[PDB]
């Protein structure tokens, strides 16, 4: 029943549900079957940066993911989010493991939404997460720690990631993501992540998403559904 | 039981509870008995701008209130808010009427909090308020409308303000206002207001305040207590 | 010899140089012959707002122009500005009159450029212009005044605009608009304008532009060339 | 003939010109004889962060310098900069060596100035410096490199710092630092630095400063004068 717009960093090819035959970044409009994808070389144990950009003028949801060595993947998709999202939303991060696993560690997260009419703005930045993060809604296995990081999916004491895990972090305050009379409705999101795995293959990935205010983890949305969708339709 | 730090725009002299013999702006640390005040010429029916500034280095809570014609009042008070406030807070606007009354109309409100260590940031801006303002907590008589304004205290259909009124607006998300390891903890707040009264004297005023997350209007905090304090101590 | 990327608010149809048969907004890549245009209802004597948005991910230069009554025109054009502009630029506003004329009054101008790698930023905002505006380069007839406005084209003492006029304002500091290793290079510009004319038709329009550092008004670039181009090619 | 307001990170005690008997941070109003100082433990070879804060309401110039291990020094001084500085200024960084020496390496520098009336803003951020930094004015020995850093004072090929060196970096654009009608005139500056020395004692230090537009290195302002002052008065 949730409405989802997401950028997925998808570490695991699930070819039978329309994934390409490689790790990819994807734009997901109300379906895990990405509307557009690009090949992504996920660098095990390295800190990546994801950037997400939209404005209501160009009506183009863009994402780019890069690592320090400079290797980057970009994906863009033409979509009017006025026709997709509710006016009011929550913004969040989601990650899953299944049969295979990885750390889904968030080191930092920033977001900006603006409505310019004829301005209303929300901006937050986390470069360190604290134990009792009162402006975050933690769902499922997602924890904030003393190490200053957001662990979306459960990690063992020994620092090793665990399978069949799902967790999300949503910003506490609802966001006014569009308003019919806004001349420009724009949002930007950036997060840094550390995906590390000793597994034969890492899985399943990390998503930035926008949803209805009351959005919660769909039941059985572990693994390939990235904690966003109740099925693969 | 609430902990309150406020800047009060006090339109009504209550001399028996330590108000000066004129309308004033005041810095209130856990008491309506302002720690410091300055004379303020409130201009009936005109749009004022209040600016509030603090940083943990100078440890000086400053406020200035001005009108378009340029007449301004300033008040500063040396205080370590690390020693006053809880780590996590909500920020809000409050206004009251009593025996005398005024419009307590907010046309715009912006806030920025930052912690710089060895950055975490929250920024919001409302230049228009909407009917269902999902990122605001409205308490008491406070309403948001189609006129794009926040009415802290009850106004009649005919546009006239009503007595014995109290309302507040708090931003939905808790704010991390200080952190022991922050090198610089700073906040800025700005709001524009229209106080108008056909009364013999306007009352009672408008406050920007910071409180515990779960802060609510103290019972009988109408009139001279500005919806912040349960008594005049 | 200058390299120009501009958004033109074109009040006058010059049909013989590829203008449409109506006032329009246009994206100009190294030619006054706009790569893309949209019909624009210019509202005589009213304050308009222009917004310009680009990012190096979507590679889409977008502009929207609106007035308070809400009537707006939008134009978008897919272009890699890494392949058009020099790395370092100046940003500016330009306006012209010819055989016909108008006020080309700028009431406010803001700009933001960012490079995010694996951040460098420039932001300025003018909501009032002063007599000796030391962070602006004024070219041709462009003046700043006590009325707090930038007059791009010459106005008489009696407040009436004059024909065959050209003036520009460039921000003093060069801008690093792209860098080969930037993951995201983005810029946003906003300005408010008042075009007013008692003429049979207004002319010629206002442009936001990006150029080489040493860009100057091309000789004979009054009227339909908007002070940007030395010819209509 | 220059007018100087500076925060000095002073690594070398020059006791005969009013330095305390230890490395210190200082607020300098038109004199190298700091109006106020605080003891500073400079950590050889470590990256420090300096923060500078002023607003025209509190009228308190504050500085804090810290290192990752959390050791920090703070100094505040009550001063009306409306009565000290010209309306228009340039902002910059300065460093010197003399008989003793150190690296005066700047890794990052950000600045924000705002005038709020009844807003004009300038903001820049350098987290990487490039070889041809067109928005910086380099004076004396100051160089920008491929290592992404600003070297205020001359360093040998072998990476060792050199004595009797002075260099400054000023932002290209003049800043409107105060305006008589501004309700709030505020500025913030942050820079990160790496001072390293194999010398018996490091010298001489790094300063953030504000000056007249046409400010240049005073002759013989190497060593204890930090490239800011022509004498020790
Ligand atoms: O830019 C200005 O000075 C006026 C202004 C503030 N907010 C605005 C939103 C839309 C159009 C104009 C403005
Ligand atoms: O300024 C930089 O480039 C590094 C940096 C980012 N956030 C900081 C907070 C405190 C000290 C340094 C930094
Ligand atoms: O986001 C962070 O905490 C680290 C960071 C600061 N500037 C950056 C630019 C690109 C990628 C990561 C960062
Ligand atoms: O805050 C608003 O909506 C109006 C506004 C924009 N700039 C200002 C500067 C001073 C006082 C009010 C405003
Ligand atoms: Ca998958
Ligand atoms: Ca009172
Ligand atoms: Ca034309
Ligand atoms: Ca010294
Ligand atoms: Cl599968
Ligand atoms: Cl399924
Ligand atoms: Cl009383
Ligand atoms: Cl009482
Ligand atoms: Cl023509
Ligand atoms: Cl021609
Ligand atoms: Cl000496
Ligand atoms: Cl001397
Ligand atoms: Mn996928
Ligand atoms: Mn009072
Ligand atoms: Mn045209
Ligand atoms: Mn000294």
């Amino acid at each position: 029943a949730d409405t989802i717009v997401a950028v997925e960093l998808d570490t695991y090819p699930n070819t039978d549900i329309g994934d390409p035959s490689y790790p990819h970044i994807g734009i997901d409009i109300k379906s895990v079957r990405s509307k557009k994808t690009a090949k992504w070389n996920m660098q095990n144990g390295k800190v990546g940066t994801a950037h997400i950009i939209y404005n209501s003028v160009g009506k183009r949801l863009s994402a780019v993911v890069s690592y320090p060595n400079g290797d980057s993947a970009t994906v863009s998709y033409d979509v009017d989010l006025d026709n997709v999202l509710p006016e009011w939303v929550r913004v969040g991060l989601s990650a899953s493991t299944g049969l295979y696993k990885e750390t889904n560690t968030i080191l930092s997260w920033s977001f900006t939404s603006k409505l310019k009419s004829n301005t209303n703005a929300l901006h937050f930045m986390f470069n360190q997460f604290s134990k009792d993060q009162k402006d975050l809604i933690l769902q499922g296995d997602a924890t904030t720690g003393t190490e200053g990081n957001l662990r979306l999916t459960r990690v063992s004491s020994n620092g090793s990631p665990q399978g069949s895990s799902v967790g999300r972090a949503l910003f506490y305050a609802p966001v006014h993501i569009w308003e019919s009379s806004a001349v420009v409705a724009s949002f930007e999101a950036t997060f840094t992540f550390l995906i590390k795995s000793p597994d034969s293959h890492p899985a399943d990935g990390i998503a930035f998403f926008i949803s209805n205010i009351d959005s919660s983890i769909p039941s059985g949305s572990t693994g390939r559904l990235l904690g966003l969708f109740p099925d693969a339709n």
